[PDB]
């Protein structure tokens, strides 16, 4: 239980983060040219929220994979000095930091 209880804590903390704005909702491929072709497994905080709420995470490890996928996607599609890339680096370092000072 404590495993999934922390997942809620961190997801909430990511959702409300200043740098979270690129990752709150699925990327809209109609608005982002090339996104469909380049990113095979899209992921975002609202998708993780839906699954978490509907109980669909077996372990804290499955949750971490989705979180890391968000930031791997970010780094694959965006330049590191792009506005989205900069936000993703802040978010990625925030996640790894929060996650580790518990596990
Ligand atoms: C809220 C709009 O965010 C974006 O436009 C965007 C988000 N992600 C996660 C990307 O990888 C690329 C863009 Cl353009």
């Amino acid at each position: 239980h404590s495993d999934l209880t922390f997942c809620e804590i961190i997801l909430m903390e990511m959702e409300s983060h200043d740098a979270a704005w690129p990752f709150l909702e699925p990327v809209n491929p109609r608005l982002v040219s090339g996104y469909r072709r380049i990113i095979k497994n899209p992921m975002d905080f609202s998708t993780m929220r839906e699954r978490l709420l509907r109980g669909g995470y077996t372990s804290s490890e499955e949750f971490a994979a989705d979180a890391l996928l968000v930031f791997d996607n970010c780094q694959t599609f965006n330049e590191d000095d792009s506005e989205v890339g900069k936000a993703g680096h802040i978010m990625r370092r925030f996640f790894e930091s929060r996650w580790e000072e518990f596990y």
